[PDB]
């Protein structure tokens, strides 16, 4: 259930999201590539089902590429700034759930962003704390998946 | 080209952006649910093409709808960030542009969202300048379609 996951945004964990957030979402065209290719470099499997973007090999040389990354970091501050109120939280992310129920992409592959959010987390001094922070926000999508 | 268009954006232009997003996109629920009902009760023709969002009579209450409209403002939010790179601008709205053609959505049919987005600005005050500020950026999305 997705309110189910919602519900499990605690305080604690909704701190965590924002203080994080401050520093990787001050800069969506650098760390939004970085997480994307990154999921492209430790889950190659996945590479398939972003054919439209062309040759993502060429990272931030690639136009289609970074314009789907920067707007997906815009959906990561979509689900920031909706943590206030979770019925506004529910209905963007089963918006962004269809957007990927039609890509096929179920919830098990979807979890796979969360390694690479570890990774860019980690490397602007964010631990664990903060990747399990995330995870739980992942699981929010993956409810409505 | 898009990038023509997009370079041709003037200071004075971008201010007028600028500062009349500091106020419509400080309420992204509320000014976004008034900028698609809007769009609806002027062109009714357009109904049809969201018929994903099931009964868009009911506005607010409809968790789809609202779900919807908060992340076009997000969109907007993406543009109006990207304003002084126009490289950045030209690939955020190549992405947006390719949403609407696979809904054969045509420019003609996309610039009636001026209608609305000049109705919004008015209940804020801002008037005719900023309504042409805001043309010449829509002008940007429909030189992608
Ligand atoms: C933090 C997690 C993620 C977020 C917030 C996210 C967000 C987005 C957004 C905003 C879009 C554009 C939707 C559209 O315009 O149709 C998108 C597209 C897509 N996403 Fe994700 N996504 C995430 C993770 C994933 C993962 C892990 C996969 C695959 C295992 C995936 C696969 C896709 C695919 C295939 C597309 C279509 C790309 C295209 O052809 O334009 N996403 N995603
Ligand atoms: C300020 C202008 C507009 C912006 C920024 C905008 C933004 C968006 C966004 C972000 C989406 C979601 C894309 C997706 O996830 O697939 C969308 C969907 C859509 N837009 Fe727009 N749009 C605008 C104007 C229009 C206009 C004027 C029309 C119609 C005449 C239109 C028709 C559609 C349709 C049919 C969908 C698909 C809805 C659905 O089934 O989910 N858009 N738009």
């Amino acid at each position: 259930s997705v309110y189910d996951a919602a519900a499990q945004l605690t305080a604690d964990v909704k701190k965590d999201l924002r203080d994080s957030w401050k520093v990787i979402g001050s800069d969506k065209k650098g760390n939004g590539v970085a997480l994307v290719t990154t999921l492209f470099a430790d889950n190659q499997e996945t590479i398939g089902y972003f054919k439209r973007l062309g040759d993502v090999s060429q990272g931030m040389a690639n136009d289609k590429l970074r314009g789907h990354s920067i707007t997906l970091m815009y959906a990561l501050q979509n689900f920031i700034d909706q943590l206030d109120n979770p019925d506004d939280l529910v209905c963007v992310v089963e918006k962004f759930a269809v957007n990927h129920i039609t890509r096929k992409i179920s919830a098990a592959e979807f979890g796979k962003i969360n390694g690479p959010i570890k990774k860019v987390l980690a490397s602007k001094n964010f631990g664990d704390k903060y990747a399990n922070a995330w995870a739980k926000l992942v699981a929010v999508v993956q409810a409505a998946l």
